[PDB]
């Protein structure tokens, strides 16, 4: 019929070497060498070109047939070079990639290229199910080639289908790919469009002989039939005769290094943190400068130093764990879990999307609810106890020698670990020195570290997931904190005796048992709905709410602690690390006026509180209490301190919440769709729609709190015991992980036993974990100490970090110390223990049943001596396997 369709037919019809010959024949390419080492390599900072398409979109642009601005949107990424191209071009300013991905060759890769810090990409995502979204230049690289042209039709067709939907939202420019151009169907379609949308196609002379992909643009105006058919022409042409000379051309350089964006930051007050910053400054002078390319929308960038490189990725294996545990070599919920990637890079493409944002101010009536709410919360909080200043002593008994040093200034760089700076006074005349600068109005010290957490996470992209950021001050800033507001902690102002909704210092054993009480509550539903990224999300208000507390102080407290407020909280800097241009990296100093750090002293309480307003004004707001306009000005604000005296506590204790997380129980389901006050605070939900009704349960047993569900056990004798669950893969993948660097086989084998004792103390109840931890502690020395850590969690107090047997320990704290079990019988041997319910325990993720954990259980012998053998012979182990 066609040009193309018989050009088509004629390339099919041809053998291998021929195939050969004509594919490459008089094309134009690039030198990859330069960069497929690089990419071998993964040289971040080589700023070269991840893919072909770099090369293909940079002719687009030189030539002037597209011209890309603004919100830049990548349909198929892939790799990624045409956004990492996007990115370099002068007028851009958001970059989004999307592509498939997962199995087979076909992922994304993560460089610095020049303007990556706007490059925001994802996986697994089919786009065809995605609803569109207003772009400024629209982008598509779609189409996987074939020898059928009914599948080039096909495809090709479904792609322009899809990408319809976006374009008619009007970009400033587009470029997509089509492949078959060449049939009736493909020219009718591709002219009514052209007429409909406007374009040009052009066929660029990168691409090979052996497809007629051709691309779409914006600035061309060529009829279809005549690019078409002049390519198809030029293919036909290049066919027969000479196998003419591929020509070579130079790749393109993206360069490397981040790209300037649009400050939009509050101007900081220069009175308070100028002593900081100049001193920093007059310390670091000699390498001092200024980058005009800084990342940061919502900090205030006050300067850059050179600096080396902190931290890594990479993540080592426990063999002990892994080689007890080859059946779960295949669950991708197990492998994919490696490190965090706390590097410089690691940390800045979580910070740039996850730290870079200033909440929505929240309206002056939701400002008045919050202070009102605040208020009475510190009164009934402040009625049994009162505040006080704590002391050295209690300092120093409270902290080990693990501890973080935190060094910023010269003075503070003597000591090593904490154990041994507490007793010099040294360090104490320093503290007195900052206290009275303190008490005159003046900060000089109380600087903010910040880093990539080491984690362990599921990775992403088949690579290493990304550090969230931890900031923490030097160890003095942290004993004025103490001092000051340390007491919150101390005296357990969150304890569920005293605030009645938190659980401070209560264990994953017992929250069950609150789940149960809150569930005999009659009532609506049960809702344990996450907020998104809760540190970033504390505003200005929320702070000075917070403070609130200061009024049931005394003169010298209210003045060392609200000096502390003012000078720490309501305006902190921060010390950071950025990757620089040509592989260099730097330290930055940044600040800014709102949110919370995970490394303050009172994290867990401030959370904890301002998390409980949250919860009281949704429950205002669910029962008719706050009416719509209440969030511009509030109407008749004492039927608040109505409802706070009537039903406060009443509703204070149908709550179990815990710093970010949150757990309520409403009187009704208006509490589903009560999202309008949450959602002015700045305080949205996360992975859902933020205006859709919340999912609720109606069984407690299912409820998810603090990464956990908890079910309820009855033992074989009689009694009923709550045990905290998750899903197995989870914790088998976290004890693969290995955290240090190059470490002895000995702390790795303790790793494995705090692992094992662990399982066995809180989740015995599932058969692969019981079964694999007694494993562990078989074929680990009995003698050995358990070291390191295994989750970061609060409420899990460190019980099984000792070198006692744990049926002692199971009897303490689930019997002996159980306040919710009258029998203090305790249990004699493990099997009178039960396990959890069979179908449960395969759903929260058991390979019971299956053929290779019958395997290894039933050769578990032959491969725990084996690792006897590998440790080394005629060290004491224990046979626990009884069974
Ligand atoms: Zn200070
Ligand atoms: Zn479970």
């Amino acid at each position: 019929e066609t040009l193309g369709e018989k050009w088509k037919a004629r390339l099919n019809q041809m053998s291998a070497l021929e195939f050969y010959s004509y594919k490459k024949s008089g094309i134009t390419e690039v030198c990859r060498e330069e960069a497929r080492r690089a990419l071998k390599d993964g040289v971040a900072t080589g700023g070269h070109a991840v893919s072909r398409g770099s090369a293909k979109l940079r002719w687009l642009v030189e030539r002037g047939y597209l011209q890309p601005y603004g919100k830049v949107i990548d349909l198929g990424c892939g790799r990624g070079g045409w956004s990492y191209y996007a990115a370099t071009i002068r007028k851009v300013q958001e970059v989004k990639g999307y592509t498939k991905g997962g199995p087979g060759h076909e992922e994304p890769v993560l460089v610095q290229s020049y303007g990556w810090n706007i490059v925001r990409l994802k996986s697994g995502v089919d786009v065809f199910h995605m609803a569109a979204e207003p772009c400024d230049t629209l982008l598509c690289d779609i189409g996987e080639s074939s020898s059928s042209p009914e599948v080039e039709e096909a495809r090709t067709l479904r792609v322009l289908s899809m990408v319809g939907d976006w374009l008619e939202k009007r970009p400033g420019a587009f470029c997509i790919k089509v492949l078959c151009p060449y049939t009736s169907t493909m020219m009718e379609t591709l002219e009514r469009l052209q007429r409909r949308y406007g374009g040009g196609l052009v066929r660029v002379p990168l691409s090979r002989n052996s497809t007629h992909e051709m691309y779409w643009v914006s600035g061309a105006k060529s009829n279809t039939i005549k690019s078409v058919s002049t390519t198809s022409q030029l293919l036909l042409g290049r066919m027969d005769g000479p196998r003419r000379p591929v020509k070579y051309e130079e790749d393109v350089n993206l360069g490397s290094g981040t790209r300037a964006v649009v400050s939009c930051a509050e101007a900081p007050n220069m009175k308070i943190i100028g002593n900081r910053i100049e001193r920093i400054r007059s310390e670091h002078a000699e390498t001092w400068f200024f980058d005009e390319n800084h990342p940061y929308r919502t900090w205030a960038y006050h300067g850059s130093y050179e600096a080396p490189t902190q931290g890594s990725a990479s993540s080592l294996i426990n063999g002990v764990v892994r080689l007890l545990s080859k059946p779960w070599d295949v669950v991708t919920g197990v492998t994919g879990i490696a490190m965090t990637d706390t590097t410089p890079y690691g940390q800045q493409r979580v910070f740039k999307e996850k730290v870079d944002t200033r909440v929505p101010d929240p309206q002056e009536g939701t400002r008045q609810v919050m202070s009102m709410v605040s208020s009475w919360l510190w009164k009934e909080l402040g009625k049994h106890k009162r505040p006080r200043v704590c002391t050295k002593e209690e300092f120093i008994n409270k902290v080990r020698s693990n501890a973080a040093l935190g060094a910023i200034f010269e003075e503070e760089k003597e000591w090593k670990t904490a154990v041994e700076a507490v007793n010099d006074p040294r360090f104490w005349a320093l503290v007195d020195k900052e206290r009275e600068h303190h008490l005159r109005g003046e900060c000089q010290s109380c600087v903010y570290n910040m880093m990539g957490k080491r984690e362990k996470k599921q990775g992403e992209f088949g690579k290493a997931k990304g550090s969230r950021a931890i900031w923490y001050m030097w160890l003095g800033a942290r004993f004025l904190e103490f001092e000051a507001l340390g007491f919150l902690n101390e005296d357990h102002w969150m304890g569920r005796e005293n605030s009645g909704g938190g659980v401070e210092g209560l264990g994953l054993q017992r929250l069950g048992y609150v789940l149960e009480e809150m569930s005999r509550i009659p009532g609506g539903r049960m809702y344990a709905d996450d907020t998104a990224g809760w540190d970033t999300r504390i505003s200005r208000f929320d702070l000075e709410n917070e403070a609130l507390i200061t009024n049931q102080m005394e003169k010298g407290h209210r003045a060392l602690a609200l000096a502390i407020i003012k000078y720490t909280y309501q305006n902190k800097v921060v010390k950071v690390l950025r990757p620089a241009e040509k592989g260099k990296t730097v330290m930055d100093i940044i600040s800014r006026q709102d949110q919370r750090g995970s490394g303050q002293v009172v994290t867990y309480a401030l959370n904890t509180f301002t998390n409980l307003v949250v919860q009281l004004i949704r429950n205002m707001e669910a029962e008719e209490v706050l009416e719509m306009q209440d969030l511009w000005l509030l109407r008749r604000s004492e039927k608040v301190t109505n409802w706070l005296q009537s039903n406060g506590w009443d509703r204070l204790k149908r709550m179990a919440v815990s710093g970010d997380d949150c757990v309520v129980k409403p009187i009704d389901d208006r509490f589903a769709h009560a999202l309008r006050f949450l959602n002015d605070m700045g305080k949205v939900r996360k992975d859902t729609q933020e205006w859709k009704p919340s999912t609720g349960w109606d069984n407690w047993e299912e409820v998810p709190f603090c990464s956990h569900h908890f079910n309820k056990l009855h033992l074989k004798d009689g009694r009923s015991i709550v045990v905290p669950c998750r899903h197995q893969d989870e914790l088998i993948g976290r004890a693969r992980v290995s955290p240090g660097a190059g470490w002895s086989i000995r702390e790795t084998a303790c790793l494995a036993k705090s692992y094992a004792q662990m399982w066995q103390l809180l989740y015995f109840h599932r058969r692969d974990l019981r079964l694999m931890a007694n494993a562990i502690c078989s074929s680990v020395p009995v003698d050995w100490v358990p070291t390191g850590r295994t989750t970061w969690s609060i409420h899990g107090k460190g019980e099984w970090m000792t070198t006692e047997d744990m049926l002692v320990v199971w009897n303490r704290v689930w019997i002996e110390e159980n306040d919710h079990m009258e029998d203090k019988t305790p249990v004699t041997k493990w099997t009178d223990i039960p396990y959890l319910g069979k179908r449960e325990d395969l759903w929260c993720g058991s390979l019971i049943g299956h053929r290779p954990r019958t395997t290894w259980a039933e050769n578990i012998k032959n491969t725990v001596n084996m690792v006897r053998r590998i440790i080394g012979d005629e060290e004491k182990y224990m046979d626990y396997l009884s069974t």
